[PDB]
């Protein structure tokens, strides 16, 4: 029976992952209804294997809410089948092209400057007399909200509608434990996000700041030719879920803990620009916020000495891959000088590689620039406490002393 279903692994899964990567690199996890895949080689290839489909909403819903299927007209199915995350090419590619305007090279030039300033302002807001802070609420949870506002364009006045709704939806992704919120309530909130997205574009909600992702997407709508207005609304709902997910806070807080525990890495960061430039990637490698991602077998595949049959579900453990010593020597070292940190799988790989990958790497870079030049002496001031979630793993508390 799999140690991956043991909630006690969440604060430090890596010794278990390393053991299983060696002995049981692909094996069954009954509480996921899926094959766990633990090695870098199998995860990286699996993400790019056309025999594995992204079309998995039915299967994953069956794993998480067995006995509660939904018909094709249901919001869950209409949403999953019309967003990039859960579609294969060709539809995937039409959907991804439809959001290009938010993510161009020129847009990222602008986002670079915004995120520099936003991170600057955050860190500069910490009062002079502060030696102690809980870096989760104060920083890790805060920066992504400020980025949502200033870079993505989510109206600040609408955050009270969005943040609790995305928190509720995200309980879908609670890993191999009981679902804390009923399916019925998740679907209500998913529906609410579609109503909000549609109304936002119509000008019935808040005011979207100019030159942000959402402003650029709004302006692109008249010229779209291969996708529908419903499809924009589905895609915006996915964007809000991703923007307010614990992914970005987890990356920020786990990287902050890494620096706090590895002061010589602070020294490296402050000495060498190449170590700044590698910070986002080494932070993302060190702890994947999304520790596993789902796939379904569209055809039979053989992985890790196991024949997986068409129709079976797979859990690709990105978090284990990232610490596989066969790819990353001394994988438990947080090392800014590591030469291949960019090879991490925290954003996935291939067709579905994170749409926001550069946005988030900018956010991380600028955060650590601001934080570590202000407070190079960061250290722990108590025990970091993790959320009870393997699937989207993040710190709930990170007590620090800043000097
Ligand atoms: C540190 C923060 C983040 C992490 C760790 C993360 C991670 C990931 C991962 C692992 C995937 C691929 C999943 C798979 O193929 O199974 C992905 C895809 C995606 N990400 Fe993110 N991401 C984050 C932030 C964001 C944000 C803020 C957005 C808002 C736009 C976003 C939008 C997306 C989209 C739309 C996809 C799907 C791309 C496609 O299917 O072509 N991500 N991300
Ligand atoms: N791992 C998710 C996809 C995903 C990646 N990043 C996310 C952020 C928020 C919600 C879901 C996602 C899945 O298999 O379904």
């Amino acid at each position: 029976p799999s140690p991956l279903a043991d909630p006690s692994i969440v604060p430090d899964p890596y010794p278990v992952y390393a053991d299983l990567a060696q002995r049981r690199p692909v094996h069954w996890v009954e509480r996921l209804n899926a094959w766990a895949v633990l090695t870098y080689a199998d995860c990286a290839a699996g993400l790019k294997d056309p025999r594995l489909t992204a079309d998995r909403g039915t299967e994953v819903l069956a794993a998480k809410f067995p006995g509660q299927p939904l018909p094709p007209d249901n919001i869950f199915h209409r949403w999953t089948k019309n967003v990039v995350m859960y579609t294969d090419p060709p539809l995937h590619d039409a959907l991804r092209r439809s959001v290009r305007a938010g993510f161009t090279r020129a847009a990222h030039q602008h986002y670079d400057q915004v995120l520099q300033k936003v991170a600057h302002d955050l860190v500069a807001s910490i009062p002079a007399g502060a030696t102690e802070i809980d870096a989760v609420p104060a920083l890790a949870a805060e920066l992504p909200v400020r980025s949502a506002v200033h870079a993505f364009g989510v109206p600040e006045e609408d955050l009270g509608f969005l943040i609790p709704r995305v928190n509720t939806i995200m309980t879908y992704f609670s890993g191999p434990k009981d679902q804390p919120v009923t399916q019925e309530i998740i679907l209500e909130k998913l529906t609410d996000l579609h109503t909000y997205a549609s109304e936002l574009l119509q000008g019935m909600r808040g005011k979207v700041l100019p030159d942000t992702v959402i402003a650029r997407l709004a302006a692109a709508q008249d010229g779209l030719t291969e996708t529908t207005p419903e499809q924009t609304v589905h895609q915006l709902a996915l964007v809000f879920i991703a923007l307010f997910a614990p992914t970005t806070p987890g990356s920020l807080s786990s990287g902050t803990l890494a620096f706090a525990r590895n002061p010589r890495q602070v020294e490296r960061f402050l000495a060498d620009q190449a170590c700044v430039d590698n910070t986002a990637n080494e932070v993302l490698r060190y702890n994947a916020s999304n520790q596993f991602t789902w796939r379904v077998a569209a055809k039979d595949v053989e992985m890790g000495g196991v024949r997986i049959e068409a129709g079976q579900t797979l859990a690709l453990f990105l978090g284990s891959a990232n610490r596989d010593a066969n790819m990353f020597e001394r994988p438990n070292d947080f090392d800014l000088d590591r030469p291949n940190s960019a090879r991490h799988l925290s954003f996935g790989q291939g067709v579905h590689a994170c749409l926001a990958a550069q946005l988030i790497s900018l956010q991380l870079k600028w955060f650590y620039v601001a934080l570590l030049n202000r407070f190079p002496g960061i250290r722990t001031a108590g025990e970091p406490i993790w959320n009870e979630n393997l699937e989207f793993r993040s710190l709930r508390s990170l007590p620090l002393s800043l000097r």
